[PDB]
């Protein structure tokens, strides 16, 4: 709370302190091959370098201001799946982790570098990018332990195994030793050295669960992981970070699923109404009244996931019908003023009734989320 506020002062403070008062960091990348470009130019600085004023400016546009639009749209291009490095979680909707299989491209560290100076650069001026990782993936980058309890949200019945561990006494009924398995070769790894030959007992299952909860997230991505740290920590030095306790990066971490309410409404298909007609305002209103947790239910609530991809809400799938985007569509229909408005969760569409006023849109809208 009140001393997270400060340590975050403490922190950019610091921070600040390393930025030169002369000298600025120039880029000048084109929008639609920013990946490679940006690649190419940062590898080329030094650490120091990177750590000056943002110079930036796009290919043939005037355009300062431009460097916050330069590394937003970065942080989020490389990400994309196409570049090899990350790819989706078949754990949880819309969240992203490290490819074990990069190792395809044989340069594959030297970009892992070069996503982790990203991280760092956005973290450096101030930039909360909404990368879509778990939260054991940012309390690592981070310089902290996985908690067991982090691994509920993502594997529920790894979590209730090794739960159960720590809970009972093994002894009479599990024969596990500190080696574990996974994948198309079935691939075995020791947690600590000789593991495939120490079985698991009362006196080794607190280190057995703890050593599980690392390789859980960690498995075939320990090269990529640490590249990526790497360049991470040539911007953010992993000693600033130390003052952190594991609650106030849970706190920081769940602050960057802020849904964008800019996006959202930015990529909305209106169908019998304009953006100017008194439904689509209220609607919007009760958007902004609504705290987080709200916001993202009215999400779950016509779309099915709290979640948007990672390219945002243009795009936003639809169950059925021809590939392609289908967009977010608030529908003013002909209907009863004291009906509740109906998703239509296949094609992320909420059908509105012409509510007389904002109050009554208000609490209709709520009880429906509710
Ligand atoms: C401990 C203090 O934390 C901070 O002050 C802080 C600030 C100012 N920004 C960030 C942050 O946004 N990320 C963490 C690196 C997420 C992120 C950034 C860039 C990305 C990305 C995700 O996906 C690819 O590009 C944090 C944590």
């Amino acid at each position: 709370g009140p001393d997270l506020v400060q340590k975050l002062k403490v922190l950019r403070h610091e921070l600040s302190l390393q930025q030169p008062q002369a000298g600025h960091c120039r880029i000048e990348v084109s929008r639609e091959e920013i990946f490679e470009e940006s690649y190419r130019q940062i590898m080329k600085m030094r650490p120091k370098d990177l750590k000056k004023r943002l110079m930036v400016k796009f290919r043939g546009e005037e355009g300062g201001g431009v460097a916050r639009e330069w590394l937003y749209l970065l942080c989020h291009e490389m990400l994309n799946p196409y570049y090899g490095l990350f790819q989706y979680s078949t754990d949880n909707i819309y969240m992203l982790q490290i490819n074990p299989d990069s190792s395809i491209n044989p340069d594959h560290l030297s970009y892992f570098h070069f996503v982790g100076r990203i991280m760092g650069l956005a973290v450096f001026h101030g930039h909360y990018i909404n990368g879509g990782f778990t939260v054991p993936f940012y309390k690592q980058l981070l310089g902290k332990p996985i908690q067991l309890s982090d691994l509920e949200s993502v594997d529920p019945e790894l979590h209730k195994s090794l739960v159960w561990i720590l809970e009972n006494d093994i002894t009479p009924v599990l024969d596990h030793t500190f080696c574990v398995e996974h994948n198309g070769r079935i691939l075995q790894h020791e947690l600590k050295p000789n593991g495939r030959n120490v079985p698991v007992t009362e006196e080794n299952k607190k280190e057995y669960v703890r050593l599980y909860v690392n390789w859980r997230f960690m498995r075939g991505i320990e090269a990529q992981f640490l590249a990526l740290q790497k360049g991470f920590n040539e911007l953010i030095p992993q000693h600033l970070l130390k003052p952190f306790d594991q609650k106030e990066l849970e706190l920081i971490i769940g602050g960057l699923d802020k849904i964008d309410l800019n996006d959202w409404k930015s990529n909305t298909r209106l169908k019998h109404c304009v953006a100017d007609s008194n439904i689509v305002r209220w609607f919007w209103q009760a958007v902004e009244t609504f705290d987080e947790e709200r916001r993202a239910r009215l999400l779950q609530f016509v779309t099915g996931s709290t979640r948007v991809p990672l390219q945002g809400f243009k795009a936003l799938q639809g169950s059925t019908g021809a590939a392609g985007p289908r967009l977010f569509t608030i529908h003013l229909i002909d209907a009863n003023t004291d009906n509740l408005p109906k998703a239509h969760t296949c094609f992320n569409r909420i059908d509105i009734p012409p509510y007389e006023s904002y109050e009554k849109l208000y609490e209709k809208l709520l009880t429906a989320v509710e």
